[PDB]
């Protein structure tokens, strides 16, 4: 997918949080879900998540672990990065370093 290379501009984060090409359909679910047609929404995603079994606790640090900007409005790369880290939470997978998402080759999809 990706391969490193020494370019002092360029980010070497998760190819697939940047991939603008394609929105995926747990994007979309996640309009249907929580968000709203002003953007992102968090307030539904405490609720709905938690009773798929996941902590409140958890579900606002993902919110909040976009990158570097956990006071920043989540975008929709960045809500890649709350989909893919709910997904994992679920498989019994905590976040806890950039570095296992970059264990990842595929990011997986939330399931609701």
């Amino acid at each position: 997918s990706m391969f490193p290379s020494q370019d002092p501009a360029q980010p070497r984060m998760p190819p697939w949080i940047y991939n603008e090409s394609l929105v995926p359909d747990a994007y979309k679910k996640i309009l249907e879900t929580t968000m709203t047609p002003t953007g992102i929404d968090t307030a539904k995603l405490y609720p709905i998540l938690m009773s798929s079994g996941l902590p409140r606790e958890t579900l606002g640090q993902i919110w909040a672990l976009a990158n570097r900007t956990t006071p920043g409005k989540l975008t929709k790369e960045e809500l890649y990065t709350v989909l893919a880290m709910i997904a994992v939470t679920q498989r019994g997978v905590p976040a806890m370093s950039p570095d296992a998402l970059n264990q990842f080759p595929a990011a997986p999809i939330p399931t609701l």
